[PDB]
C-alpha cells in the first residue's frame, strides 16, 4: 500500500523507469516515533535503481508513482516492509514505516 502525498514541486512527467538508476533525498521516519534512515544524513542521496526489489515495495512503487522534482510523503504499510520480519533493534515487527520522499532523479 503506498499513498503519494505530494509537496507540489516537481515536474509530473519524468517517471523513473524499469533499470533505471534513480536519486531520492529520503529521509525515514518511525510512525509515532523519531527517524530510522536518512539520505540527508549520508549525504548521499542513494542512487538505486527500478525493477530489481532493492528497495521495498512500498518504496518502489512509490518511486514510479512520482516524478522528477516531485516530494511526496511516504506511507509504507506492514506487509511492504517490515511487518512480519522486523528488523532487530531498529525497524520492530508490525510497523507502518514513514517517509520524506524527493524524487532528484537521474537516468
Amino acid at each position: 500500500g503506498v499513498e503519494i502525498e505530494t509537496i507540489s514541486p516537481g515536474d509530473g512527467r519524468t517517471f523513473p523507469k524499469k533499470g533505471q538508476t534513480c536519486v531520492v533525498h529520503y529521509t525515514g521516519m518511525l510512525q509515532n516515533g523519531k527517524k530510522f534512515d536518512s539520505s540527508r544524513d549520508r549525504n548521499k542521496p542513494f542512487k538505486f535503481r527500478i525493477g530489481k526489489q532493492e528497495v521495498i515495495k512500498g518504496f518502489e512503487e512509490g518511486a514510479a508513482q512520482m516524478s522528477l522534482g516531485q516530494r511526496a510523503k511516504l506511507t509504507c504499510t506492514p506487509d511492504v516492509a517490515y511487518g512480519a520480519t522486523g528488523h532487530p533493534g531498529v525497524i520492530p515487527p508490525n510497523a507502518t514505516l514513514i517517509f520524506d520522499v524527493e524524487l532528484l532523479n537521474l537516468e
